[PDB]
């Protein structure tokens, strides 16, 4: 065809990478993926209830938690219908099914339509109480209303979808034969040569070393010890240069996605090392067939197809069960796993550590693993667990097989929680041994099934593919494939989305370079220009697909007078139904890698709902913060807010001559009553614990003062962790905290007391999610950051975590850190500014 030549050419300006393209592969893996999704993306295009999709309700199933309860006066929600200019509020009890309170407002009055939310594109639609939808449980959080304006349903059409036109039987010992090496421009250099299988080395050789010139010829074979029938399939063959240090590494997947095993010539474009992470791992080349090095090499030139236990061991294995994700298994507890594996099958928690205790590199073993997974009775009963689950998918299992019934776990999410690990089980692609598996499959289900999911899944997959050349190939075969699928509905929002934070973007760049009240002309000049035959109407706000920004507000918009330098954006709601003027104030910033920030934003998520399963409520704002490309993104701005030392500031600058009860005045400056006040100070008590605990646990605890919000309402938050992660006392309690809390230098309080007793009730809560914080964070270091892993830094979490020790323990163990906080006053903070406001 032509008018499906065109519709290519489009996606790959959405993609920001060209799929089709085949100049940096060396095989059809990534076009054999690409007709492999094909029959995924059709039968979920194909079953998705055309309505539902249109609409999205954005339901949860959890029970409401207390704090919602105690903020319901009488089973009576009161929702305020809109139509025209014409308003009604009605009584809804906690189980008025959203489209039966058409018979309670079409037999409510007198004298075929859904409800959609005022200003939002947020509708109201399905089968489920009004206490299970997001929107309700934000505005019965947040003490606010319930404004519906009753429209016209969407119409599905607008969600067209474009019509889519043997190995066991030779002993021989595996070998790689060297050719050489040659960089294109410059010691003494080697080969090494590892056959590994989730991070698990099965063997290794090298080559005589040869002296470092442009081109490094050897001509040699490399006879390893594994037999070719022993090479468990996702076994890579991983090439690596030092001289010792480390140069250059490039990989090869021994078995390919045919299960035939590798045979020919080959030619490969080595990564570089800068100066453990999830890149070391790709089995992409380097696109860059100039300045990187090369390796020519040879392939061969075959296809893959009940006791009783004593007492001291089940004890000794109870013991290895328990033990965090992170605490080693010694080569004796690996042989008590695997010798009582049917005893370890029936404690779903002994999985991660018995697949863990597989030597890979043995046939017959792998054989009887696969006899031990026919036997799943017990894994597959068992309750969802994500903190299992997850473990499964990181670097430590390349078995096909193992990571399949973890993925097979995952299925029983709920749109609600897929949500909370889609940014994590994205990164987990990365962990994928090939470019097509149950899980890359999985996200693209649910991201067709699901426009939310659908929305967030595109900027991930979009982000990572402007940023990093090791995972982009594999990750354009799963955008393309969920563009060709979720609609000519979404696929004209990315569009807009796209070319609007394009401009924004070459505005940055450009204002950036330009560096004053000077540049102030430019920057209000270029985005009125913009504003014209370019800037559509209005696009989703990508970290919120519920709002739509329309014309930029030019007048406050501006330049910040960071290091860098980041537009202050703000936009008028692009939607008449919304129910104020307050604009869209989007930060944008080039200059740092904003997925660090992204995951830890994530991770803040992951702890609010944490809280929820104990019906507590810690009051964070993880405010929204999409990366859109190399080194660039936006950041939502909190209304009504300002940094603590902004507040300190005031009254010096040059100084910070830190005064213990600026805040307090501060406070109860912006209070309009005395009584919103003591609100404001509530707040303020879970906010301040909430950030405490968490920036703890994470260990971003040491905060610079300047990184540090306030509400005009009583919300702590903490921002900018993209700093303290891109140069590497306990958390943040200040002496001016503390006075908002009726506390000096050594005392206590009451609010204090209740602070305190929040903390360790949060703290301990935490704890009970151990595994899951643990695992998250050992799979955040390893995607996301870079200079960041080394093994000890991913240990941080073992002792913030306080592992071992009984609830008991730990209280006395927080409280203290809380203590460290105190016998410190303002030396941390003072010295923040003898430095970063200095050196
Ligand atoms: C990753 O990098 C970033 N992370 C965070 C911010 C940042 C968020 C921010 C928010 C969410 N709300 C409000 N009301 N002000 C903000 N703000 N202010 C502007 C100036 C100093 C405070 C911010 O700087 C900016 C970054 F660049």
């Amino acid at each position: 065809s032509e008018e499906s030549q065109a519709f290519q050419r489009q996606l790959t300006a959405l993609i920001g990478y060209d799929v089709t393209d085949v100049s940096n592969v060396h095989d059809d893996e990534l076009e054999f993926t690409r007709r492999g999704l094909v029959t995924p993306r059709m039968a979920e295009v194909a079953s998705r209830d055309p309505k539902l999709y249109a609409m999205h309700p954005w339901v949860t199933s959890k029970p409401l938690p207390e704090y919602l309860w105690k903020k319901i006066a009488n089973n009576c929600i009161f929702i305020v219908i809109h139509r025209s200019t014409t308003s009604q509020t009605i009584k809804v009890s906690p189980d008025d099914t959203p489209g039966a309170i058409l018979q309670s407002f079409f037999t409510k009055m007198a004298k075929d339509f859904v409800l959609r939310v005022c200003g939002r594109d947020e509708y109201l639609v399905g089968e489920t109480p009004i206490k299970n939808f997001q929107w309700v449980r934000h505005c019965l959080k947040n003490g606010e209303e319930i404004h519906v304006v009753l429209d016209t349903p969407p119409d599905p059409a607008l969600d067209e979808v474009r019509k889519e036109e043997s190995l066991w039987d030779c002993d021989r010992k595996f070998r790689v034969k060297i050719r050489g090496i040659d960089i294109p421009v410059l010691l003494t250099v080697f080969v090494e040569a590892n056959i590994q299988h989730g991070q698990q080395v099965l063997c290794q050789r090298r080559t005589s070393p040869k002296p470092f010139t442009e081109e490094v010829l050897w001509n040699v074979w490399l006879e390893f010890s594994i037999k070719i029938k022993d090479l468990p399939k996702g076994a890579l063959l991983n090439l690596q240069i030092y001289c010792v240090q480390l140069l250059y590494y490039v990989n090869l997947l021994l078995i390919d996605h045919r299960f035939l095993l590798r045979r020919g010539e080959y030619v490969l474009h080595m990564w570089q090392i800068s100066g453990f992470n999830a890149d070391k791992l790709t089995s992409a080349t380097n696109p860059d067939k100039e300045n990187s090095m090369s390796i020519s090499i040879l392939l061969d030139n075959i296809a893959l197809p009940r006791a009783e236990m004593p007492n001291q061991l089940r004890k000794q294995l109870e013991a290895i069960i328990a033990t965090d994700p992170l605490n080693p298994l010694t080569a004796e507890d690996k042989e008590l796993l695997w010798h009582f594996r049917y005893e370890s099958l029936k404690h779903p928690k002994a999985y991660p550590k018995l697949f863990s205790s597989v030597k890979w590199g043995q046939q017959e073993i792998v054989a009887k693993t696969y006899q031990l997974l026919a036997r799943r009775e017990v894994w597959d009963q068992s309750a969802l667990d994500v903190g299992l689950t997850m473990q499964l998918l990181d670097c430590n299992f390349s078995d096909e097989n193992v990571r399949a019934i973890a993925v097979q776990k995952l299925e029983s999410l709920e749109d609600d929680d897929v949500l909370h690990y889609l940014l994590q089980l994205v990164q987990a692609v990365k962990f994928e041994p090939y470019h097509d598996s149950a899980l890359a499959r999985f996200l693209l289900k649910r991201g067709l099934r699901n426009k939310r999911i659908g929305h967030f899944l595109f900027w991930f997959l979009r982000s990572e593919i402007a940023q990093s050349r090791h995972y982009q190939q594999r990750f354009a075969v799963i955008l393309e494939a969920y563009l060709r699928g979720c609609g000519t509905a979404m696929l004209h929002d990315f569009t807009q989305q796209v070319q609007v934070i394009e401009m924004l973007q070459k505005v940055t760049l450009d204002i950036k370079s330009l560096s004053s009240s000077q540049v102030i002309s430019q920057l209000k000049q270029k985005l009125e220009n913009l504003q014209n035959s370019q800037l559509p109407e209005s696009f989703r706000v990508p970290y919120d697909p519920g709002l739509k920004a329309g014309a930029l507000a030019i007048e406050k918009c501006k330049v910040m007078a960071s290091k860098k330098k980041p537009l202050w954006l703000e936009f008028k709601c692009a939607d008449p139904t919304a129910l104020s003027n307050e604009t869209i104030g989007i930060i944008f910033k080039h200059g740092d890698d904003l997925r660090q920030d992204m995951l830890i934003l994530q991770i803040l998520r992951i702890m609010e709902s944490i809280w929820e399963t104990e019906s507590l409520d810690l009051c964070l704002l993880p405010y929204g913060c999409i990366s859109t490309g190399d080194k660039i993104g936006m950041i939502e701005i909190v209304k009504d807010a300002t940094t603590i030392a902004k507040i300190q500031q005031s009254t010096v600058g040059n100084t910070g001559a830190f005064k213990d009860e600026v805040l307090n005045h501060w406070l109860k400056e912006k209070s309009p009553t005395e009584e919103k006040f003591q609100a404001a100070v509530e707040r303020f008590v879970y906010s301040c614990a909430g950030y405490c605990v968490a920036t703890f646990v994470l260990g971003i605890g040491d905060r610079h003062n300047d990184n540090i919000m306030i509400t005009e309402t009583g919300n702590l938050f903490h921002i900018d962790f993209g700093h303290i992660l891109g140069n590497y006392v306990p958390f943040v309690l200040t002496p001016d905290f503390l006075f908002v809390m009726g506390t000096s230098g050594k005392k206590t309080s009451p609010h204090f007391q209740k602070f305190q007793d929040i903390c360790v009730k949060a703290y301990l809560a935490l704890r009970h999610h151990t595994n899951l914080l643990i695992i998250l964070f050992s799979m955040m270091l390893m995607t996301g950051m870079p200079q960041l892993t080394s093994k000890e830094d991913i240990e941080y979490i073992r002792d913030a975590l306080t592992v071992g020790k009984n609830e008991e323990d730990a209280k006395k163990y927080f409280l203290d850190q809380i203590e460290v906080c105190r016998d410190k006053g303002w030396t941390v903070q003072f010295n923040w500014f003898l430095h970063l406001v200095l050196g």
